[PDB]
């Protein structure tokens, strides 16, 4: 009952602090790409105004800016992998729920009707079609009337044939 | 008598919980063949803007996206043929319930 | 590729088409058992008429 919109809002609460996690781990790394870009536009510069171990200075500076670049934007990675995460159990508990309904009610429409009843009826079918071949077959018999003269007239009637023609 | 409206209630429900499902599912792909439409034509522009690591990178997520849209694809397929094993055991039912008929008659 | 999954899907239509097709004439033949099976036991009942006459 009330356990129901408990657990929805426990999902909600928990996929809320994931997202604003990640928020401020994107934000991080904002500012870091910032940082980097005036640190390159930097360098050029003063490469222009002529210092170089200022410039080895410079690029270790960038090197480090990317590092940390790389590390935050790895980590929010992993936060969206468990975002969906939480989204496919969800989502996988929610199909097999359904397909369990499904199974329960097929379940119990082969309880009622079983290929055992089945096997049964079409059994019926076949030895009554027997019962009704038996029937049309005793009441449709030539020999009962349509053969009256058995007699070897074959020869007679092949006479008169031939008187006809 | 009340029994048989109650049976084709809870058909009709399970039916319905199914049907809902395979709407999420379909609608999941449908975002996930979205999202990889775009990915692709993204890998063109950037590759027309001379980058091949991230083409590689790109590739790499249009795979997985690919990947994912397989599954929730095939999930649906599922859930379609379940849909169709209870609507064919009801109509089987009812086929056997009509045999029978006739053979008691005759 | 495509074209294997649609004569798939053909192929499992035309099998379903199949199975409902025979289920339908056997239905069909056990309408036509109710009606010879009718039609017999009225001609059975006019015969035994006739045979108690004579």
């Amino acid at each position: 009952n009330w356990l129901f919109g408990k657990k929805r809002k426990e999902d909600a609460d928990a996929l809320a602090t994931l997202k604003g996690q990640q928020n401020r781990l994107q934000a991080e790394a904002r500012n870091l790409e910032r940082q980097s870009d005036e640190q390159k536009i930097l360098a050029s510069k003063m490469l222009k105004a002529g210092n170089k171990a200022g410039a080895r200075q410079a690029l270790k500076r960038r090197a480090v800016f990317m590092k940390r670049l790389n590390t935050v934007h790895n980590t929010a990675m992993n936060l969206q992998a468990q975002i969906d995460s939480i989204q496919t159990a969800t989502s996988t508990a929610e199909t097999v729920k359904a397909m369990e309904l499904g199974t329960k009610v097929v379940g119990e429409k082969i309880k009622t009707v079983s290929p055992e009843r089945t096997e049964r009826v079409m059994d019926s079918v076949m030895e009554q079609r027997d019962q009704i071949e038996m029937m049309t077959e005793a009441l449709s018999d030539p020999s009962l009337s349509e053969g009256i003269l058995d007699f070897e007239d074959d020869a007679a009637i092949d006479e008169q044939l031939a008187q006809l023609e």
